[PDB]
Parts: C-alpha cells; sequence; structure tokens
C-alpha cells in the first residue's frame, strides 16, 4: 500500500518512507548484510540510471544507523575534489565518527589510551600519502620509510599503505563499540572519470572483514570504463604496429576476459542485488503485483480511494493521445513502464498539476508541453522540429517522413507505434503520436492533409523511387528534395508531385490505368467506331465542371498527358475546410493544377451565361459547409487509426489498377456489367475504394464510440464489386436505428465525408453503373441509402433511370467522361457475357 | 554479444531479437536456434548458455508461450537465411 503525492518535492533526499518504491528488496538485503558480518565483502546494488538508487542508500544506512554496526555517512565520489583520493575523504570522514567517540569517552584513563593509538595510526597512515600523492618518488625519502619499530608488528616491511589502513579501520571499530564498519559509495553517472580511482583503491584496501562496502551505479558504465583502462595497459606502438583485424579480435578477447575476471573478482554475483522496475513491480494488465504501488494527481483524494498507477496511467495517456481504450493503450503503456524513475515521475508530475490547474480541455496539448521536457535527447538526436512555436502543417509532417526512414521500413513507419527496438525511434514514435493528436483535434484540413502527405508519401517512396549501399541515401535525399515534403503548399498541389511519381513508369503494354488515375486522350486517332472521341471541355454543367475542375492533375514532359486524378478531391476539400470563408478558396484553391500548377519530369527519367451557372454549385457548398464547420468539432483522431486508414485507402486503390487492367473491351460504350471497364468505371471504383475504406474501421478504431457497429464477419475490399459494402450499409444502419445512436457521434469524419458536394458528381457516373437482371436491383438499393446518409437528394427520379435503364446535361453526373477515351488502350478485345 | 540487459525489456520480442543476434554473431543460421554452446569463441559460447538458460527459464510451466517463440525464434532465423540471406 504505496501512496505517491506528486504535489511532494520528491527529492531523493526528502523522500519519506510511505513514498518509498522498493522495501521487501531493502529489508532482505539488510539482513544478510547484517548475516554476512555475523561471521570480497562488497554489496552492489544495480539499477537503471536515475532509479532510485540514492533513495535505497539512505534507506538502507539509516536502517543500520537506527547486530551493532557503525555505519559510515554516505559519500559520493562525483562529489569530491577532482584530484582528491577517495582513501583520503574514508579517513577524514572517519575521523570525524572517531573523535566524536573520543569527546564522548573523555576524562579517564582509557581515553588517552585510545587516542595515543589514534595519533599513531593518522600519522604512520600519513607517510602513505607521500607514498601515493607523490608525482614521482625520490631516493632521498627512503629514509622517511625503513622507521619500523616493534610497536603493532608490521607483517609487510616499508610503508605498506593496506595494513596501516586495516590496522586503523580495526581500531576505529572498537572505539566506536562496533565489530566493523560500513562505507556507502554513491553513483558516478555524472562525473565519470573518477570511477577508476574508485575501483582501484576498493581491490586494494577495502578487503578487510571488518569493512563492508556498497557500492551504486550501472554495470554497463564500468564495463566501459575498465575495457578503456585495459586498452590503455598496451604499449602505444603495439596497437599501431599489428592492425590486423583477426589480432583485432583477439586482443579484445584477451581484455573481455580481464574485464570479465575484473568485475566478478572486485564486485561477487551473491552480493549483487538487482534493483526492481516500476512495471516489474506494478505488474502485467492481468499478473498480480509483488506490492500495490498507487499514485495522486491531486493531494485532496483520500489515500484509500486514490486511483491506481494503472488507471492514472491510462485514461491520461489515452486522451493524452487521443485513442479509444484496450489493447492499443496498453502497448503504449507498456513502453511507458520501462523508461526510468525520474522521466515517468516528472511526466506524472507536470502533466497532472497542468490538468489541474486548467481545471482549476486539450488534454494531448498538455501531455505534448508534459513529454517535451523528459525526452530532449532522443528528440535533439532524431532530427526534429525543436522551436515552441514551429509545431505546424509542414513541419510535423516532415519530421514523421524522416522517423520512418531511420525505421526503414517503409510500411509500418507512419503509424507510429512506440514499440521499437532503437532508443532513438522509440522516444521519437510516442512525441510524434502526441503532437498530432493536437493539429488534427477538430479539425478537418489536417485530417485529410496529414492522412495524405505523411502516410502515403513513403508507401509510393518505395514503390515508385527505391525499385554499393550509399543509394539507399540518395534515393532518401533526392525524395525529400522532389517530393517536396515539409515544403507547404495546397494538399491537391502535394498529389500533382504524387501523379508524376505515379506516372514516371509506363505500365504493360502501354495500358492507360494506373493506381487510382485517369489518363484522358487527347490525340485523334484515325478510324474509331462507337461513341469515343475528344471530351469536351465546354459543353457541359459546372456541377461536372467544378468536380472535373478538382478531380484533374497536369504534368508535361516531351508528350504532355493531361491526368483526372482523384486525390485532387481530396486534395481540393483539404483546404476548403480551413478557409471556409471570403469567398476565394470556393473559387481560387480549384484552379492552380489545370494550367497554373505544371508538374516537371522527374530528373531519373528517361523521355445562359459561363460562370452564372456555378451559383447552382455554390449554393450547395455553402449549406453544407455551414454544417460541417459546426460538426468538425468533435473530433479526436489517433496516428495508428489514421495511419491504417490511408492504408485501408491504399490497399484499396490497388484493386482497379490490376484487376481492370485488362477489364476494358471495345463494346464498353456506356458499359452495363462489371466485366466491362470504360474510363468512368475506373474511376467510379476509384471513390467507392476511398469511401468503402473509411468506413470498415471508422467504428473499429473511434474517439466517441466504445465497440465496433460491425460486429462480427468478414470485411474485405471491393474488388469488383460494393456488394460486401452493401451489406455492410445495412447492417451498421439497422444498428443506428435499432439502437438509437445518431450517425454525427459515432461517424463523424465519414458524415461529412460521403455527403460532401465535391465528391457527388462522380458518385453515379452514366457509365459505370454495374447493370443487370440483379446487379441494377442492387444499384438502386445502394443508391436509396446513398441519398439516405447524405439527407439531400443528389440525383433525381428521371435523371437516375435515364442512365441505369438504358443530349441530356445533368449536373450530378458527368456525360462524356464514359466516352472518353483513354490513350494506349484502343479497347480492342471484345465483351465476353454469361 | 550485444544482447538486452534491461530487467523490464525481457519478453518474447526481446528473446528473438537476441537469439537473432546471437545467432548472427555465430553465423550459424542452421543450429543457431539449438543455442549450442559448443561455438570457437568463448564469450559467444559463454552468451549461449546465458540464452538457452533463458529459453528453459519462462517456457517452465508454459505451452501458449512455447507456441509463440517456436514460431517466431525458430522461424525469424529460418525464413531470413533462406529467402533474404540466399
Amino acid at each position: 500500500k504505496i501512496i505517491i503525492n506528486l504535489f511532494a518535492p520528491n527529492l531523493p533526499g526528502s523522500t519519506k518512507e510511505d513514498d518509498l518504491i522498493q522495501k521487501s528488496l531493502r529489508d532482505q538485503l539488510v539482513e544478510s548484510i547484517r548475516n554476512s558480518i555475523a561471521y570480497r565483502n562488497v554489496f552492489f546494488v544495480d539499477g537503471t540510471r536515475g532509479a532510485g538508487k540514492t533513495t535505497f542508500i539512505n534507506s538502507v544506512v539509516k536502517s543500520l544507523n537506527s547486530v551493532n554496526i557503525k555505519c559510515l555517512p554516505t559519500i559520493d565520489p562525483t562529489k569530491l575534489p577532482r584530484h582528491e583520493p577517495i582513501l583520503v575523504t574514508v579517513t577524514a570522514r572517519l575521523n570525524k565518527m572517531v573523535s566524536d567517540k573520543l569527546k564522548g569517552y573523555w576524562a579517564s584513563n582509557d581515553y588517552r589510551k585510545q587516542k595515543e593509538q589514534w595519533q599513531n595510526h593518522l600519522a604512520q597512515l600519513q607517510r602513505g600519502l607521500h607514498l601515493l600523492t607523490d608525482k614521482e618518488y625520490k631516493p632521498e625519502y627512503f629514509s622517511d620509510a625503513l622507521k619500523l619499530d616493534a610497536q603493532l608488528d608490521y607483517s609487510i616491511g616499508g610503508q605498506d599503505l593496506s595494513e596501516i589502513f586495516e590496522e586503523l579501520v580495526k581500531r576505529a571499530c572498537e572505539i566506536l563499540d562496533c565489530k566493523a564498519i560500513l562505507i556507502t559509495f554513491d553513483d558516478i553517472d555524472t562525473q565519470f572519470d573518477a570511477g577508476w580511482d574508485v575501483l582501484e583503491s576498493i581491490r586494494k584496501f577495502f578487503n578487510s572483514r571488518k569493512l563492508v562496502v556498497v557500492a551504486t551505479g550501472d554495470l554497463r558504465l564500468y564495463s566501459q570504463l575498465i575495457r578503456g583502462k585495459q586498452y590503455e595497459n598496451y604499449s602505444k606502438t603495439l596497437l599501431e604496429q599489428e592492425k590486423e583485424s583477426v589480432r583485432l579480435a583477439e586482443r579484445g578477447y584477451m581484455v573481455e576476459h580481464l574485464e570479465q575476471q575484473y568485475l566478478l573478482k572486485l564486485f561477487p554475483v551473491q552480493k549483487r542485488i538487482q534493483l526492481k522496475t516500476m512495471l516489474q513491480l506494478v505488474g502485467e494488465k492481468g499478473k498480480a503485483g509483488k506490492e500495490e504501488i498507487k499514485v495522486k494527481t491531486e493531494p485532496g483524494m483520500q489515500d484509500i480511494d486514490a486511483i491506481d498507477v494503472r488507471q492514472a496511467i491510462g485514461d491520461a495517456v489515452r486522451e493524452g493521445l487521443n485513442l479509444r481504450e484496450g489493447s492499443d493503450a496498453d502497448m503504449y503503456v507498456n513502453e511507458l513502464l520501462k523508461q526510468p524513475v525520474r522521466l515517468l515521475m516528472q511526466v506524472l508530475q507536470d502533466f497532472y498539476t497542468k490538468k489541474y490547474h486548467a481545471t482549476s480541455l486539450s488534454v494531448p496539448n498538455l501531455l505534448r508541453n508534459a513529454l517535451y521536457g523528459s525526452m530532449l535527447s532522443s528528440i535533439y538526436r532524431a532530427g526534429l522540429n525543436y522551436e515552441q512555436h514551429r509545431f505546424g502543417m509542414d513541419s510535423l509532417c516532415k519530421d514523421i517522413f524522416t522517423y520512418v526512414k531511420q525505421d526503414r521500413d517503409f510500411n509500418t513507419g507512419f503509424y507510429l507505434r512506440p514499440q521499437s527496438e532503437s532508443e532513438a525511434l522509440r522516444n521519437c514514435s510516442i512525441y510524434l503520436a502526441s503532437q498530432v493528436s493536437e493539429n488534427c483535434q477538430g479539425s478537418l484540413s489536417k485530417f485529410l492533409q496529414m492522412l495524405l502527405v505523411g502516410c502515403g508519401s513513403v508507401s509510393i517512396f518505395n514503390q515508385f523511387v527505391t525499385e554499393d549501399r550509399e543509394k539507399f541515401e540518395q534515393l532518401i535525399s533526392e525524395y525529400v528534395a522532389y517530393m517536396s515534403v515539409g515544403r507547404i503548399e495546397s494538399a491537391s498541389h502535394w498529389a500533382n508531385r504524387c501523379c508524376a511519381v505515379v506516372a514516371n513508369s509506363p505500365n504493360d503494354e502501354k495500358i492507360g490505368v494506373f493506381l487510382g488515375m485517369v489518363q484522358l486522350n487527347r490525340k485523334s486517332r484515325q478510324h474509331m467506331p462507337g461513341g469515343y472521341k475528344k471530351f469536351n471541355i465546354d459543353t457541359e454543367n459546372g456541377l461536372a465542371k467544378a468536380a472535373m475542375a478538382s478531380s484533374l492533375s497536369t504534368v508535361a514532359s516531351n508528350n504532355l498527358m493531361d491526368f483526372c486524378s482523384v486525390f485532387n478531391l481530396i486534395g481540393a476539400i483539404a483546404d476548403i475546410s480551413a478557409c471556409r470563408c471570403e469567398r476565394s478558396a470556393i473559387t481560387n484553391a480549384f484552379n492552380k493544377v489545370i494550367a497554373q500548377t505544371t508538374c516537371i519530369v522527374p530528373p531519373w527519367s528517361e523521355a445562359q451565361d459561363d460562370a452564372t451557372e456555378f451559383s447552382d454549385a455554390i449554393t450547395k457548398v455553402e449549406q453544407w459547409l455551414k454544417n460541417v464547420n459546426e460538426i468538425e468539432i468533435g473530433i479526436r483522431p489517433s496516428a495508428l487509426l489514421i495511419g491504417k486508414v490511408w492504408s485501408r485507402f491504399y490497399f484499396n486503390l490497388n484493386n482497379v489498377a490490376d484487376q481492370h487492367k485488362t477489364r476494358l473491351y471495345r463494346n464498353a460504350e456506356h458499359g452495363r456489367m462489371a466485366s466491362q471497364s470504360n474510363a468512368a468505371k475506373i474511376m467510379r471504383f476509384n471513390v467507392l475504394a476511398f469511401l468503402h475504406a473509411v468506413l470498415v474501421e471508422e467504428s473499429l478504431y473511434h474517439s466517441v464510440s466504445d465497440r465496433e457497429y460491425i460486429g462480427e464477419g468478414l470485411r474485405l475490399n471491393p474488388v469488383t464489386s460494393v456488394d460486401e459494402f452493401e451489406k455492410k450499409i445495412k447492417i451498421i444502419g439497422e444498428k443506428l436505428k435499432a439502437d438509437n445512436k445518431t450517425w454525427k457521434n459515432t461517424h463523424p469524419l465519414f458524415f461529412l465525408l460521403i455527403s460532401c458536394p465535391i465528391l457527388h458528381p462522380f458518385i453515379f457516373p452514366v457509365g459505370g453503373i454495374n447493370c443487370s437482371v440483379k446487379a441494377l436491383n442492387k444499384e438502386t438499393s445502394f443508391n436509396k441509402l446513398i441519398d439516405e446518409i447524405v439527407g439531400d437528394k443528389l440525383l433525381s427520379d428521371e435523371e437516375w433511370d435515364y442512365l441505369t435503364k438504358n443530349q441530356q446535361i445533368f449536373q450530378n453526373t458527368i456525360t462524356s467522361l464514359n466516352s472518353s477515351t483513354i490513350v494506349g488502350a484502343s479497347y480492342d478485345k471484345d465483351t465476353p457475357a454469361r
């Protein structure tokens, strides 16, 4: 039953008993030390850096101070003059204890008889300081020694120091009416050059049974200290005369054997004590804890109802990372509990004080500030953005991109999972998750923009750019320049170079289908039957023109190749949610790609009034903008969810790119079956793939929801049809109706994604609808549920039957895009049907 | 040898990474998962029994944990040699 108050100063020297962590390991050692002396007598307690080692020495020394063993007060070799030997401090500190007893044992016959020995011991030990502290011994001092007496019967000749200190200690103990004395050392992590003096002195003089030693630190540090001190034991010329690789290992193995026996002899294994980390004591998610540790956020709550450590770190990190409860946050706190005492204690302390002071919300804002001050080393080592005010749209995306590059796994880098082996990756991963939970809160622009630039840039880097090891870094160096990651621009502009990276590789047979991309024909092929020709640009309606303008890409090579990509639709809608006013983003964001934004060939290559009708599209968009601006305030997404959201979108577009590659046929004139694939069908399955992917796992991982709204079953991506998606609509919809749950509070994003007027015209194409005896009826049932979700009747009665059943220009559907030829295909094959 | 040493980090992922790195030093992707302390180097021999005890340490009184390290601790070493090294 440990109650931890964070408001306390919690310094190593002032922490009381109730806030102590390790007690069962403490009293176990104290009894053993008493048992050890009751009959090389050096006890070593091992813990991670800054993990209650100082509190442990004070606790054990007080228990012995409070089997009569007198323990010397704590001494820190780093807390000493640089050139001052510790053996000087030990005698000086010990002199204080012995002289204090003589002050008590004063005014008696034995008081003179005890002091006379004491003066003898210090004098004879003083002469050994000239032996050591001298920079070079002088033969004129050979008479300083050799004046040995019959007193104390010096066994070893000359001025040997090992026996003199031992004799002083034994006489000191009997004055101190104790059978033995204890020396308490401290860590040397801060100042480490004095550790070598500590190691040599311990094995030389600290061997008497009457003297017991306890030491702290980290054994990894001692390994480096001794190994370095063993290479210097070699002659200098030998190191730079025998440079052979086999010799470098043989002599290196010599010092490893030398270092191994050094630590084992100095620190025996039995007296070694391995300290307990917090997670070993708090326990696993279900395992019983050895000791019950409880923490407090505010000093006000009772010590019996204080929230548990597992509970305290759960919700705070969850809402600080904006992720649902479950095992997803369990692995996060699994990583966190592996951090040392100081970092975890500080992060809990400052975050909770910020939470209390602010409440008297933005939980990730407090966690971001709390975690920033504790993870400085790896963040500075990770090449991150360091300025406080540069927490921006583009800097964070660039930072995560390179974080993936050091991860080197281009597939799972953007999930921001803090499960990495390397410290730099693990520390940076959790911080990146904290920041994205604050830039994406209550926002749709940052939601979509980061979802595309930070999650797919690396995937296309492997897919198109990546496909001597300096090449692994020259590909890294070139991509951050050409792609212009960290170069802030419009979201559709971010996909403009992505189009060139997509279009740099011509596919087999020059088939005009790419990764969710429309490749129009501008040339005049001779002798075309059917209804395929050049697609006009000044004969359609504004609705279709507006969507096409937001669904157009331009690349200019020796053979210019106009594009009609789908990512621009995501790009165009991204900045609209940001500006949301001034009546210019609704007009200017659409048109830079068409003519103003020209993407140059990559270096690695081998190459009624005209504008009045637009008011109708504006009016419906403005009403939707009014709706979405007041709905987007309850958004708390997660990077791991968003990373999978893009990935789910990522695999979903691959089906139409591959399967529909050979699905084009000569009789695809407003084709009715899924066997054929005209120009409209490819892009129709593009938006469906995008819209189906987001809906699948939005309920599986969410901020407001608690469970899933699909339930149990199989979830896939459309390869030929949305028949599985047609089932997903009905199951969720009935659950949304059988259980009175609203659309916006469980699926806010998808509510505003499906019902946007920008994507609406292309949802019901003239030639992309699968028409059959049963398939067309399914599409009509699909249509009714689409109109139900969006609310407003997008497509009327006549303009749905006139296209599905079997000129007329309709705003909610582009009319000539199905007849728009795709160059390089020519539709030579014929349509099979069963 | 270059293994894991923190008391908290000990687990299934740490052991397989330690075992995989232990195989790398001996360059024995065939009998590496046998964890035989029979290598020419003494220190590499010394680190072999260190992992051998650990493998039999947490496997005592567990069958669910036995399956998980059979898949990774014995399969990661096998497939990497056969389908990446080859």
